[PDB]
């Protein structure tokens, strides 16, 4: 079997300026009041007003390759 | 079997200026009351007003490659 | 079997300036009242107003390869 | 002129118990940007996340009298 | 002119117990950027996350009287 | 003119117990940037995370009188 794929591709971006960005995620109020819960198997729990992810990359380009 | 893929590819970015970025995530108020719980197998817990991730890379480009 | 993949690829970024970034995550108020909890196996717990991660690299580029 | 008003009145309270009070005023995030303001007359200014007044008196009764 | 007002009044309270009070005012985050302000007359300014007043008197009763 | 007001009034309190009071004012974070401010008359300024006043008197009663 011959497996010889060729990749000469390019991912490119030009940004003259990136900025004057104001990000103000709002919190909010959270309340949790459990009483008589029973767990017969494993548990994962998250509690919180704000979960925030912010990306401001100058590039931020993504290339994914997979061969099998 | 001959496995000989070729990769001459590129991921590239030009950013003339990255900046003037204001990021101000707000907290918020959290309460958790739990009383009479029972767990027969393992537990993971997170509690907290804010969980925050911020990326401001000058590049931030990603190339992911996998061969099997 | 012959395994000889060829990789001459590149990940690159040009950033003229990186800066004037103001990051101010707000705390928030957190409360946790447990009373009669019972755990028959291991527990992992995190409690806290703010969990914060911040990255401001001049590059921040990633190239990942896996071969099997 | 005769001024002889008579006051025999009473203000009274009975409290069997006062307590098990949980008061948790939330803060919040505040920002003030002023730029080119001009004040030709006097100024009073207050800036702050929380201004809180709390009264838990065992009595707390008030009587006000004025004669002219 | 005859001025002879008579005051035999009473302000009273009975409290069996005062207590088990939890007061936890949250701070909060405050920011003030001024740039080119001009004041031609006097200025009063207060800046601060928390301003708090708390009264837990066993009595706390008030009587105010004025004659003119 | 005859001025002879009569005051035999009373302010009183009975408190069986005063206590088990937990007061925890939170600080908070404060920032103040001024740049080119101009003041032509006097200035009063206060800057600080927490300003706190707490009163827990067994009595705390007040009687105020004014005559003119």
């Amino acid at each position: 079997i011959v497996y010889k794929p060729v990749d000469l591709s390019k991912v490119t971006s030009k940004c003259g300026s990136l900025g004057n960005i104001h990000h103000k995620p709002g919190g909010g109020q959270v309340e949790v009041k459990s009483e008589k819960l029973d767990f017969k198997d494993r548990v994962q729990s998250k509690i919180g007003s704000l979960d925030n992810i912010t990306h401001v990359p100058g590039g931020g380009n993504k290339k994914i390759e997979t061969h099998k």
